[PDB]
């Protein structure tokens, strides 16, 4: 329906932190013909920025928006590094040993447009900058430590580097309900539940029940999340619940999951309405 | 060589840290046939430990003994994280699109032993995996983030990827001195220069001189290092003995060896540990 004021507010980061990113310009001196121009390519070709809004929700919800707008530049530096990373994971998924695509939303992938090598040291530099975009952000050291912490946990080999394995491991292997659970929550929800506990330790507030209900809500959605993701490839071979459950069963779990996701959320009203209000939104317009 | 108290200590510090690494161990349970076995494989079969003990030598000099021991595990994860970073690009150079490699030392490299895929998100997770190291270290908020900072900016795009690109791209072409130099200088020196650097951060105090007098060593012994690693190489491409000759490259690397022994001599009256400590190390390297 219609946008409050602080669903307004929000909005409107969302559309500035895109253009951030679109002006971002790492200045690269040397006698190679392409690595410069190459570097953040894919990050500029891709984006619906699901991570970004996910961290900008929470974040925008819980500081003030004129406290906010004194750090507003070190909050995008933030969000663009959790976009990096998730970049940096599509550019080595789509390479010939794994995916081997040309394409990624009709634009060349790295490997098609120059070669192998590049990509996965572009994907490579892409990994190492979002750290290095971490802690060159201007918070309190105590905040960039922890963001660098989470990060690297959930982005790393215990968290989505082991999803991808997985996937590309078992890509023509049908694999049971626990198994198939197990492989999404790490490919997927965990950089997802990440941006959201990401948005409260950037916020500079210290609730320690909020953090856990964050982290197990973005898990809970990062499973829903890909259980529509699964959903959409069929209407438009994988590890996906489709091939587990049939189309109308996951249809059904989608919906169920959906509810859950949404009901979970309708508790967080009392002590965090701004919050509630902003996460709310970005649901609807995913769950649509 | 009859060992000072401090040449001594740091003789022993470079010892622990070879058990505290042997013995390091990450819990990694998943339906993956390998993964966990393959995560930090090469890191324990790998070489010569150069970079920490270039970051050991800082420290040890630098900070008073007993006060090393209270933090020593915090020292110690920080010097893996170098190492592991390190250990990523190499089992990333080994790969079929790069050097094509089937053992590294004496051990079989990560794509002959298991797949390609695997050996790329190994490399994907060792990179990630140094930042979380990091990220975890016990040390004031302050240093850590410093160190990422210089991780991040000496390992990555700017660094030491550069001239890994530059070296892959430039592989089917003869490059002149002065470019082979900037390749060297990024693919290998960069990250040498940084070791150095962050057992200066490391070590808590505060000395700007001293910060860009290592920078600039690391970056010269880093140069001396790969010029004597391009002949060895020639004794059991764009090399130097390929450009120069192995006549002028053996000239070359004995008067940069002296360059560097007699830069690092002025060190003796204002840091007499820190000499001694690198003197030593240096020593050593340029035997054999």
């Amino acid at each position: 329906s219609l946008s409050s004021p602080n669903l307004s507010f929000y909005y409107n980061e969302c559309e500035r932190f895109e253009s951030f990113l679109k002006n971002h310009h790492l200045h690269l001196e040397s006698f190679h013909p392409y690595l410069e121009k190459a570097f953040f390519e894919m990050v500029l070709n891709g984006g619906k920025r699901f991570r970004p809004k996910l961290f900008l929700a929470v974040l925008c919800a819980l500081v003030g928006q004129k406290d906010y707008s004194n750090q507003q530049t070190e909050y995008f530096k933030i969000a663009l590094s959790i976009e990096c990373l998730h970049t940096y994971s599509l550019i080595h998924d789509d390479l010939p040993c794994m995916d081997n695509a040309a394409l990624r939303r009709n634009h060349p992938t790295l490997h098609a447009k120059y070669d192998e090598t590049t990509a996965v040291l572009i994907g490579d530099a892409l990994n190492t900058y979002s750290f290095e975009l971490l802690s060159n952000a201007l918070l309190e050291s105590h905040i960039i430590v922890e963001l660098i912490k989470i990060l690297s946990a959930n982005g790393g080999i215990k968290g989505m580097i082991l999803g991808q394995a997985l996937d590309c491991y078992f890509e023509n292997t049908p694999l049971n309900l626990e198994q198939l659970t197990f492989l999404h929550e790490h490919k997927t929800a965990k950089l997802i539940s990440a941006s959201l506990i990401m948005g409260l330790v950037a916020s500079g507030i210290k609730d320690e029940e909020l953090f856990k209900w964050l982290q197990a809500f973005g898990l809970k959605m990062g499973l829903c999340f890909q259980v529509l993701d699964d959903i959409i490839d069929v209407t438009q071979a994988k590890n996906s619940f489709v091939n587990l459950l049939g189309l109308e069963r996951a249809n059904n779990y989608a919906q169920t999951l959906k509810t859950e996701v949404l009901n979970d959320l309708d508790a967080l009203k009392p002590a965090y309405p701004l919050l509630q209000e902003n996460l709310n939104a970005l649901l609807n317009t995913l769950f649509k």
